Formats: C-alpha cells, structure tokens, sequence
C-alpha cells in the first residue's frame, strides 16, 4: 500500500477528516441538536450550569430564586435566604441577617452551540419578581440580543457563541429566560404542518442538565472539555473542538 | 406658556394620558404579555402565588403535592406529609399522624391579566393523582370556564379577570392546571407558519415566579400593589391600576 | 318487562356495554387523553412513577439526578449523593463513600395508554450529562422505539403499551426523555392553524403526577388498579380494564 501521509490514498486520513466533518455538519442539519448553557457564577468561585439540548429550538427559564447558589448537602441557611428573597422581591420586605446574599450570582454567561442562528436568540432578563421591564404593561417579553453574542473561535472555526454580563451591583437582582432556534437555511419550515407535531415532541424530548461545579477550572476539566462543549473563561480563553474539514 | 389644566396645550397632561394609554394598549397588542396567577390559600392565613408571564399564551400546571404549603426553612414534617400524600392518593393508603393536613389549600383564586381572551381560558381541576375526571378514559383534559370569570373593575376599567373556588370539604383534594391565550382580535394567526416558531420560543421565554406570603395583606402590599397586578381580596375588594385614557 | 339476560330488551345490559365502549372510544378521540408513565425501579424494591396526562401529545423529561431514589422525610445522604453525581458525570470526578449508589434505578418501564400511536413514540436515553449519544455533535435527539413496545393484552384488548429495559450494569447511568402522540387516524392535523393554539394550551394543561411507592405490589394495588391504569409486573402479568364492546 501507499505510505501514510504522502498520497491521496491515505484513506485512514480521509476517513478521519470525513468523520469530523460529518459530526460538525450533522449538528447543523435539521436532525441535529441545538444546545444552550446558562452559567451562574458565585462569589465563592463555584459555577452553576443549566444546560438544555434539543432539536429545532432550545430554551432555559429561571427565576431569581432558582439562580441562587444551593450547596447540596451543606448548610444553605434556608430560612434566612427565604428572608433574602422577601427583601429582594420588595425593598425592606424581609428580615435576613445580611445585606447581600453571597448566593446571588455575580455574573451570567449564555453559551449556544454553533448550530444556533444568532438572529433568533431571545432573552428576558427580568426583575426579581419575573417581570421583563419593571411592569408587565410596558414589557416586551424578550429582547433580541444576538448582535452582542461573541463568536468562540478555535483554529478559525466557530465552536459556539457567548453572551456574558456581570451582576456586580447590589441592584443586579434578575430573573432570566433565554431561547434560540436551530439553524435552518432552507425554506422548509420545521414548524409548518408537515412537521409541526415533531417540534411539539421536541419540547418533550429536550434533555436538561444542572450541576454546581466548585470552580471554573473543574467546570473546564470535567464538563466543558470532557464533552466537547464550547466555553470562554474569565481570562478570555476559548475552548472547543474544531471539526469541519479537520483531522 | 399656557397655564396648567386650563387649555388644550397642557402637553404634560396629554403626554401623561398617552403614556398610560400606551401601556394599557401595548399590553393588549400581540407584542404584549398575558399573565396568569394561581393563588393557593392556606388555613394559617398564608398564600402561595404561582405566576407566569408570557407572550401569546400562558399556563400553570400543578399537582396535589406542589400546591401544599411549604414553609421554607421551617419544620414541614416531610415524612408525615408524604404519608398524607399516600393517604390522599388512595383512601387508607398511608399512616400520617393527622386526619386533615393543614398544608392542604383551602381555596384557589385564578387571576388573568386584562390581555387574556376569556373564551380561551381552560382549566383541568383534577383529582389527587392528576386525572381530570376520576378516570382517564372518560376525561376531557380541560373545562372551558371563562363564563365564570368575574371582571375586576377599578374606575370602570377591567384590570383583570378572577375565578375563585373554595376547597372547604375534606374531599377537596385537587390537581390543577390553567391556560389562557392572549387577545387576538386580528385574523393573523400568531401560531401559523409565519410566526409559529416565535410561539415555541415564547414557551422557552415565559417567566415564572413563586412565593408564599405570610398573609393576604402582605400579598396585597408587597406583591399586588408593588407591581400593578390585579387582585380581589376575601372582602370582595378590587385592586389594580386603571390605565386607558387616564392620567 | 322482559327477563334479564334473555332478550334484546335488556337495556340495562346494552347501556352498560355502551358506557364502557364510549369510554374506550372517547379516549381514542381527538378530545381524549394520551398518557405516559415512566417507572424507575430501585434495588430496595420501591418504584418511582412519573406520570403525565395530556391531549394531542404527552412527554416526560428526566436527567440522571431526577431519576435517583429520594426517600421523602428520611435520610438520603444528600452530600454523599451529590458526590456520586460528580463521580457519575465524569469518571473519578467526586468522592462519595460508595462504589454504587443504591439510589440508581435498576430498570425503567415506559407505559403508554392505548390511545398512543406507537409509530410516534420517541425516546432520548442519554448519558449522565444529558447527551443522547456520547457527544452532541453526533447525536440525533431521539430514537423511534415503537417497534419494541409490547402490547399489554387483557381479555383480547390492548389496554396499553410497554417498553422495558433493565439497567443492571454499573455503566447504566442514564438521562431519559420520552414522547408519544395521540392517535389521529383522520387527516385533520391537530397542530395545523385551525387548532394549533389548542395544542400549545395542551402543553400548559398537561397534568403531572409523581410518587415513590414502597414496592410493586403497593403500586399495583393503590395506583395501577385504583385508577384503571395499564401495567406489566416483573412476572409478566398484565393489568388493565378491557372496555370496548364489554360489560
Ligand atoms: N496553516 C498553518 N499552520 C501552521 C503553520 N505553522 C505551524 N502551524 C501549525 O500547524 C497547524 C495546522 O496544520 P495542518 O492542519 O496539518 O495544516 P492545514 O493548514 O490545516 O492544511 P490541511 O489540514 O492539510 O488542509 C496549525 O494549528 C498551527 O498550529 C503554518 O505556517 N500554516
Ligand atoms: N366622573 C366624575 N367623577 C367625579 C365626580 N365627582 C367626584 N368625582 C371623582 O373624580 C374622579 C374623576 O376625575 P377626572 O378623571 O378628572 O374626570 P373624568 O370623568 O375622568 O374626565 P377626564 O379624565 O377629563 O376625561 C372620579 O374618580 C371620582 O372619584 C363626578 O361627578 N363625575
Ligand atoms: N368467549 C368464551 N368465554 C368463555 C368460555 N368459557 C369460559 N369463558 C369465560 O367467559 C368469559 C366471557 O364471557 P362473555 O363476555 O359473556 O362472552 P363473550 O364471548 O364476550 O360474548 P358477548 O360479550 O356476549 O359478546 C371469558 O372471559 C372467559 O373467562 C368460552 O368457551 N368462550
Ligand atoms: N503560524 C501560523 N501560520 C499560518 N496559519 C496558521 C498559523 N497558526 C494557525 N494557522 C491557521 O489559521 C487558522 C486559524 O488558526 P488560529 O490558531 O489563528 O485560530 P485561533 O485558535 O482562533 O487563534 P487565537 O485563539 O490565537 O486567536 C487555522 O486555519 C490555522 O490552520
Ligand atoms: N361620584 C361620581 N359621579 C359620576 N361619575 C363617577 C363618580 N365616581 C366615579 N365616577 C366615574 O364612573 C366610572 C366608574 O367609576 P367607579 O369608581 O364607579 O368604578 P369602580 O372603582 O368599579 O367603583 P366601585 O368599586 O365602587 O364599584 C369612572 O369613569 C369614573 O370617572
Ligand atoms: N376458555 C375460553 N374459550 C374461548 N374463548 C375464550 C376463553 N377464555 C377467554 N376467551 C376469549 O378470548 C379472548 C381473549 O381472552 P383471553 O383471556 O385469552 O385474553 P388474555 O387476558 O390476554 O389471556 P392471557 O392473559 O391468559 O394470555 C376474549 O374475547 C375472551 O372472551
Ligand atoms: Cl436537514
Ligand atoms: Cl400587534
Ligand atoms: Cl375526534
Ligand atoms: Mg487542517
Ligand atoms: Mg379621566
Ligand atoms: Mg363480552
């Protein structure tokens, strides 16, 4: 046989490139996943991830309470933190023993898989009682924020999209929902009657994951890298596996 | 300039009326929210609110367990109350230390924002094992109860709609789901293919809120009134902010 | 009057047969329920049931954590079991005091009501971090497994459909979502614009139930049999109430 890496008959090499190209492009097909991660960063260095993976479209909806840090199997002062909630839903509305709950997220990162169409991304960053803009009567139920999403580039390939905002001020008390639609460069509407009920089933079939990792390093090692997820750390370092046309 | 409140050139006055009219009418546009509140009233005077705010349509789905009172950070006798559940799912099916759990709701109030079309309201008030009418084989999955919803009037304006039923008997052990569709006087179907996928995204983007307030007074002060929500208290007093054509 | 059970004028008998036939056939109408049960079997003999009942379509979505056994009001070693989760999300990723968590399900049974169309059944049996097939880039978000569903026959009538798989190996660490569509032998698309928004409302109105029964016998007695649900026990015994054309 020919010698490896010297001719057009390195079929092992051509198969390896095809395998990676097929995965990248299958992800972008109508049969592929679109994936959303919401990372909540806490002052103790830990990071809650909410992940959802689904066909056609994907979303995550959180309230002020559900984004707060919960240390499973450790002391979370649940009564005091319920009083924090009362005091955050309405000024001077509770009696916690603290000015600022360290369970409040300090930052949110939203990451989409590269199979999303950024023009469809919608976000409702609301107040602590789950109103998009102060009062329901004046509230558009979402903002289209795709123009703020940064590309996560690795080796010249877009491995994901990131929107990141900090919550450093005492009044950064939020509720959060995010939604994005899978790429569809075709004119075949996936939610038109020929396929509409499969989009309803995709709502049933969406797989959700949640975990609080002890720090960004551990998140990077045992979640992002282990499962070929895109990521952007606090030092602006990009993570991901470039696939298209690549060995 | 002209003197305030004497002529047609009080632009400050005309702007104030426009601002309120715009909020009222924006809420009723296809871009606006439709909002649902389910209030569960407990014998100790406290009130659980489940709220959801979303575009196009909105809903809440609860089971018998999820409506029971949970005092966050206090003793809830979780083992005994699990035995209550077993004894409520099937007669003589458990061994709690009590005949009637005081965590069982005594009443439900359903309130919709004025942007709902009452003809679309649907409710599945089921039994304790989440069957609409005793057995699945005979169950229509909802009842259309819009004709029972009372208008919450303030200053002549409908600020919301209310359906209220008490659960005073020992056999009032329910599961509950409610759904309502936003007003659409146009013939443009918001869930037809031109816009269907935005309705799927509205399912992702719906913002949810839940809290147990210690009494109706506190609910009225720090939730209803603070955020311009409609309400109807036990004394048939109406709460809300009239907006259309108003300063 | 005629004597009972001797002539065509036993209207009591004809009414009884009609009543049962009407229930069976109403369940199969577009107005009827389609119901899904996911049973998680634990090594201590207890069984978690997740049930959802809804019109048009129905689904359940679980992750690795949410399928684990939780003994309400008893000791569940929450910190140790969080370390199990970390160690199951990534090999050698945690420090629990145990090799195998007895909270891990040993088997899953999926049961649909007889009103499902098995050709629409979809399942995403994913890994412990909620990926269908190891990596998102290669993942079809579901498998169509209807050909594996066994009919639950009683007295010659299909009272339900069952898919059962064991999780006996240490690497059987799963996430699970299931979806099925109600029968529609007509060509009237229930999710076409004439009725699409009612399918969105059915997403709001779906009633959910969850309980952990102490053993299969108790499940059979106080859940399956009490509410005329189909079931298949470990000894291949079928449970259900045949209805069509029957007294
Ligand atoms: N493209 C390129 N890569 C370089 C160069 N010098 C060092 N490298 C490294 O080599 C890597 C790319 O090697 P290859 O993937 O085999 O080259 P390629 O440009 O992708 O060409 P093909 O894959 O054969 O189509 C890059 O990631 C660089 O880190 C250079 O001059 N050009
Ligand atoms: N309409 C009306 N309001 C009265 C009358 N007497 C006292 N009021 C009070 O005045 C309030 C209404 O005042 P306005 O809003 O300025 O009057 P309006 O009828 O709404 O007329 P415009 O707002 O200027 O279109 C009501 O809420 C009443 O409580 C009365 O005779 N007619
Ligand atoms: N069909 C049938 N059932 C039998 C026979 N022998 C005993 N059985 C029992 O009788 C039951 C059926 O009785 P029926 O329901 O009154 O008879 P059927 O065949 O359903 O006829 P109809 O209901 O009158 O239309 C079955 O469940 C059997 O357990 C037999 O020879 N034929
Ligand atoms: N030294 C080099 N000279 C020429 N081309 C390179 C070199 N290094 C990488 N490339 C090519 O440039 C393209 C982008 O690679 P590059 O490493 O710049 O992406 P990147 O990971 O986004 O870089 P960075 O993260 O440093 O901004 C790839 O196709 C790669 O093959
Ligand atoms: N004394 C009054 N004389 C004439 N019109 C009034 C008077 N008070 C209010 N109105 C007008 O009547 C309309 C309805 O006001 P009203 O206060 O009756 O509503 P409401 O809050 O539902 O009343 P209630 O709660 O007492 O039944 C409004 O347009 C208001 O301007
Ligand atoms: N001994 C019998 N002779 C003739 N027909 C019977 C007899 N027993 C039942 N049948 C009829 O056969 C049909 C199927 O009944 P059968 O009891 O076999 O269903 P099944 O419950 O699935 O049986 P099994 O669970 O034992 O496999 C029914 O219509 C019933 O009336
Ligand atoms: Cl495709
Ligand atoms: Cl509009
Ligand atoms: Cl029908
Ligand atoms: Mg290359
Ligand atoms: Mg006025
Ligand atoms: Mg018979």
């Amino acid at each position: 046989a020919d010698v490896a890496g010297t001719s057009n008959r390195d079929f092992r090499g051509r198969e390896q490139r095809l395998y990676n190209s097929e995965q990248y492009n299958y992800n972008n097909s109508l049969n592929g996943e679109v994936s959303l991660w919401v990372y909540a960063y806490y002052s103790d260095g830990s990071v809650l991830v909410r992940n959802c993976n689904s066909q056609y479209k994907v979303g995550i909806s959180e309230c002020f309470k559900s984004l707060k840090e919960v240390r499973v199997g450790q002391n979370n002062d649940p009564y005091d933190e319920q009083e924090v909630n009362n005091g955050v839903y309405y000024p001077n509305g509770g009696e916690p023993t603290k000015f600022h709950s360290n369970a409040k997220p300090r930052a949110i990162q939203i990451i989409f898989s590269p199979s999303v169409n950024v023009h469809t991304i919608k976000m409702a960053k609301g107040n602590s009682v789950s109103i998009p803009k102060d009062y329901l009567q004046r509230s558009h139920p979402w903002e289209a924020t795709g123009v703020k999403y940064r590309k996560i580039h690795v080796d010249g390939e877009i491995v994901g999209y990131s929107h990141y905002f900090e919550l450093p001020h005492e009044y950064n008390s939020i509720s959060l929902s995010v939604s994005g639609v899978h790429k569809n460069p075709s004119s075949y509407n996936v939610a038109a009657p020929h396929n509409i009920m499969d989009v309803f089933q995709s709502c049933d079939l969406a797989l959700k994951f949640s975990n609080r990792y002890w720090c960004e390093l551990e998140l990077i090692n045992h979640y992002i890298s282990a499962y070929a997820y895109p990521y952007l750390d606090i030092n602006n370092h990009k993570y991901g596996v470039p696939l298209n046309g690549r060995q």
